[PDB]
């Protein structure tokens, strides 16, 4: 009779929601289609053969037995209709079996899928870069590409032309695919390919002027001169409108009427979030949500729109919308009586406030560069407004997906059902930088008070970084041996 | 204007031809649809997950440049047609297109396939354990009826059916892929899947008396004991007559009316060889080898029937056909230095005839057991006809793909092309012994002066012996590090 928690997703939310949650006061089920969890960072390690599977996944079974005796169940299945009414979901199996399924709180994390921008040929010509068999794929289709170009029965032209990695999306992602690509190509294959060598170029394709765009201005003229000496072609400001079999084309994003043909024998497409089709239904079904492109829920991280409040959501398949600022204005006002209404005045309670306001934070809103005399209390109101228009979602990541896990969990095993329940504070996340590999050696980071631009020890700040990020002893060992293996043997031509 | 050297297939022959063949003095081109080389002793341990992909294999394009600064060749294709006359060979890509090749010298060493013995339904429904991507689909399959058998849509009696593993095949392979997934089931998947650990079973299937009936008789005793200690079903004196999608029918040894019919989740096909389809053209190309089942080489490896003499053969593809010490008594009875026609007399000389006669040597013939008085020249003559029908081909085995592959090589290096021209040696295999895996670290070997039968140090030794046997620094480093990741972590259920 433990109330039952399921949990839709084995990815960062879903997996680390698990690893928090008590299994001594709740019953727990993760129920997800993929029995893994997948340490996407490492992703792009996995297209060259730097790194191996074991680095890059955790089997969510080795996960469900904690150490106080009590046990979580897992179970594999993909979730197709949610019922908040009458709080169950449907699900069905690999070979398309219905099965029902109730729960007492649903947290649902299950993630986004690519998005094609419903460009012509895409989804069937495009290899895509978002999970282990995508990564294993792009390896696969790379090395079955050499070996054809070594047979005698194709032109040096055909070469060049099914030689052409095409990589779209100059994000951390298509910025680190390429790079992985770049250093494959400089190493291993032009040690055993030395004769097609001369024939095989990379393409990285990128709406904006930047490579890494939400990095640094300095990150990303490095980036791209990084690219440049390693003669990748970097064109930036284009982007795909067509794909067919052998050739695509791009589109200036500078002047509207150049268009570029572009041959090519492996697409890489590394850009772009769409949301589930269980999403989009359980959209649908919520009255005050059913014209939403996204899944909204509170400060709290429940969903809105659900009478019993015991739905929530968790990572990059929904939006935090907070509870308004402005429709509370008078009591604000109460809350800070001596002080006339200042900005400063507001910012000096803001740390009680950001308990139950996350639009408040200093990490929201910039007190500073909004600083605002005495104000009226209709003023006021409207200052209190422009915070809530200004509130800036989570972004979608793996940190803020695991910060949002840790947090969610830590609610119901210390807040949900005991003298604390009332004293539940919102959720604010904390920015802890950023980093990305991006060929020969340089690695840089965009970190809170600190910027890496390459350099010898640039490697060596990521693996001391990543080892600590991996959420086993297991993958960790696996890390530091594939650097040892890669380094002594180099990278593996097995597909 | 070297001369060229094409090599056909990747494995124990060819792979280890191509290791030894001196690139400097020939133009070699490897040929296999498979680009890397398959350490096939391992394979059932890749069923469980015990070791990796990396220990079980090598690419061939890390041993095409030799330290002399020479180079060799690999194409990744099959061949289709060998024509003999004209001195070139039909080959298709994957994409089925063809190309034509040249060569002075042709080394067969193809392998074979596995054999359905046309039973109903094995092709359709069967694992094969013959090569690196059998064994990852078999380990798969595994992992996937415990994750459905973990549905709750599914009844006890539908599990126990799916449940059962049935290994066909008594010989090392059925036996060694049997204690595996028993390890297996009762280690990792015992912790993992405790609510359905009492509904699997194992069975194996062996038409005769004896698991493990090339060995000794104690071994094999010792084998079933173990078996039926880990409560494996051992049907020996059974073999498979008709696979059904859900169930197969076992015809028992010794009583022709007595039949079963068994329900089963994965079926393990680990018995048979057939030949290949290339190998069943080219025989039908050469008028003295037109109705042979298999390809005859003599005792210098050389195909029969090819008046070049040019086509070489090793391996699982070929018996050898000895020259017949009865069609040269008289030159045999010239090089006995005796008073007297003896078996004794013969032996003597064992040591020289053996350079040209294989079935003379001591390995070959019991000069003990079949002790001959002095005898006319048409005794002796009868009695030379009698060693030369006792004559028994080289084993399929790796140890005699090997040997033969350093035999040939060496040939070529050393013999072929110099004043040693007319001094080649007859092959002669030597046995080295085997070992079986037969589970919870039991290690049996039958070696030339030795049994082990288990025991706490029978795994120290298979392993001491296995990492002697790799073929590269890279894959015992694998070996070693996979062993400590087996011990500190477990095997791996990523599917
Ligand atoms: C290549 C790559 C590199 C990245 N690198 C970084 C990085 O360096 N730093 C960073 O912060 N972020 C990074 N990210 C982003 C990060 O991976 C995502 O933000 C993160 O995965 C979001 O977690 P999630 O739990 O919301 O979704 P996911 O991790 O994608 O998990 C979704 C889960 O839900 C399951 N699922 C899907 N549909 C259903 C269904 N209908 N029913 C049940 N289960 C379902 C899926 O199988 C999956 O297990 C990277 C992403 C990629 C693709
Ligand atoms: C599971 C298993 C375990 C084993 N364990 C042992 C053991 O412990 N000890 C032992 O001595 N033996 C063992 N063997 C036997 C050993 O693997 C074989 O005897 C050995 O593979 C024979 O070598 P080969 O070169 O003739 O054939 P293979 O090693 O099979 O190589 C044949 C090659 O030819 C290629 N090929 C096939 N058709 C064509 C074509 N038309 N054109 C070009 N190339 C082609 C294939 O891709 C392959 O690369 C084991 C076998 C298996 C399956
Ligand atoms: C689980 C979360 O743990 C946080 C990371 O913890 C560590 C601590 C040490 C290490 C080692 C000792 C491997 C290396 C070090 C000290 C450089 C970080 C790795 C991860
Ligand atoms: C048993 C649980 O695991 C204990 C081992 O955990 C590790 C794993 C890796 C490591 C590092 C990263 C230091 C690598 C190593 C042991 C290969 C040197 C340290 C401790
Ligand atoms: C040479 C590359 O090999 C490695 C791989 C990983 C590491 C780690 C990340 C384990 C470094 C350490 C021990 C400082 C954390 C060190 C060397
Ligand atoms: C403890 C069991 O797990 C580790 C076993 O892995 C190996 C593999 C090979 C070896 C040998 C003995 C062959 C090599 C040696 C002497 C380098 C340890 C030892 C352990
Ligand atoms: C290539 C042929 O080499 C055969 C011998 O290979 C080895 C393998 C392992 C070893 C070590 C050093 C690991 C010692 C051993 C076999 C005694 C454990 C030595 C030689
Ligand atoms: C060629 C370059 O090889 C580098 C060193 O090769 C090895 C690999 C493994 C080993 C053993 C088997 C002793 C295992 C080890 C290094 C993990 C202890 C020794 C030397
Ligand atoms: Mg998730
Ligand atoms: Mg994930
Ligand atoms: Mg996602
Ligand atoms: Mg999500
Ligand atoms: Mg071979
Ligand atoms: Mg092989
Ligand atoms: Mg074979
Ligand atoms: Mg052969």
């Amino acid at each position: 009779r433990k109330e039952k928690i399921i949990i839709l997703g084995s990815g960062w939310g879903g997996f680390n929601f698990l690893l928090n949650i008590d299994f001594k006061k709740y019953d727990v089920t993760l129920i997800s289609p993929r029995n893994y969890f997948t340490f996407t960072p490492l992703l792009p390690c996995l297209c060259s053969g730097t790194l191996s599977v074991n680095v890059c996944t955790e089997s969510i079974r080795n996960f469900l037995r904690k150490k106080n005796g009590y046990c979580g169940n897992y179970l594999q299945l993909e979730c197709t209709d949610v019922f908040y009414e009458d709080k169950y979901i449907n699900c069905i199996d690999i070979e398309n079996n219905k099965v029902k399924l109730f729960y007492d709180y649903l947290i649902i994390a299950v993630g986004a899928k690519t998005n094609t921008f419903n460009i012509n040929g895409v989804d069937k010509y495009a290899y895509f870069v978002k999970d282990i068999d995508d990564a294993l794929k792009i390896r696969k289709k790379f090395l079955d590409i050499l070996e054809k170009c070594t047979l005698p029965n194709i032109s040096n032209e055909e070469k060049k032309k099914m030689l052409h990695v095409a990589v779209v999306g100059g994000g951390p992602t298509g910025v680190e695919v390429t790079a992985e690509f770049a250093d494959f190509i400089n190493k291993e294959v032009k040690i055993n390919y030395k004769d097609i060598f001369n024939f095989i170029s990379i393409s990285i394709i990128e709406g904006g002027n930047n490579l890494l765009p939400t990095f640094t201005q300095n990150i990303s003229d490095f980036t791209k001169e990084n690219f440049h000496n390693l003669n990748i072609n970097v064109l930036t400001n284009y982007y795909v409108i067509d794909v067919d079999k052998h050739s695509f084309h791009i589109q200036s994003s500078l002047n509207k009427n150049e268009k570029k043909k572009l041959s090519y024998g492996l697409l890489i497409w590394a850009s772009g979030l769409a949301q589930t089709t269980l999403i989009q239904k359980f959209l649908k079904t919520i009255p005050v949500q059913a014209n939403n492109a996204i899944l909204k829920v509170d400060e709290k991280l429940r969903v809105i729109g659900i009478p019993s409040n015991n739905i929530y959501a968790i990572g990059d398949c929904k939006k935090i919308q907070p509870k308004l600022l402005h429709e509370h204005t008078n009591e604000i006002i109460k809350i800070l009586t001596g002080n006339k209404l200042t900005s400063e005045a507001l910012k000096l309670k803001q740390s009680e406030l950001t308990k139950t306001f996350p639009q408040l934070s200093i990490s929201k809103w910039d007190y500073e560069k909004n600083k605002k005399g005495e104000m009226t209390p209709q003023q006021f109101h409207d200052y209190l407004f422009e915070i809530d228009k200004n509130y800036k979602s989570p972004t979608p990541t793996a940190q803020n997906a695991k910060q949002e896990a840790y947090y969610l969990s830590n609610v119901f095993n210390n807040f949900i059902h005991t003298n604390q329940k009332f004293n539940i504070p919102s959720f604010i996340e904390k920015w802890k930088g950023s980093l990305a590999y991006i060929g020969n050696h340089q690695v840089v980071a965009d970190l809170p008070y600190y910027e890496l631009k390459g350099g010898r020890f640039s490697s060596t700040f990521w693996k001391v970084v990543y080892i600590q990020l991996l959420l086993s002893w297991k993958s960790r060992f696996h890390f530091f041996i594939d650097f040892i293996k890669t380094k002594w043997y180099g990278r593996p031509f097995i597909k």
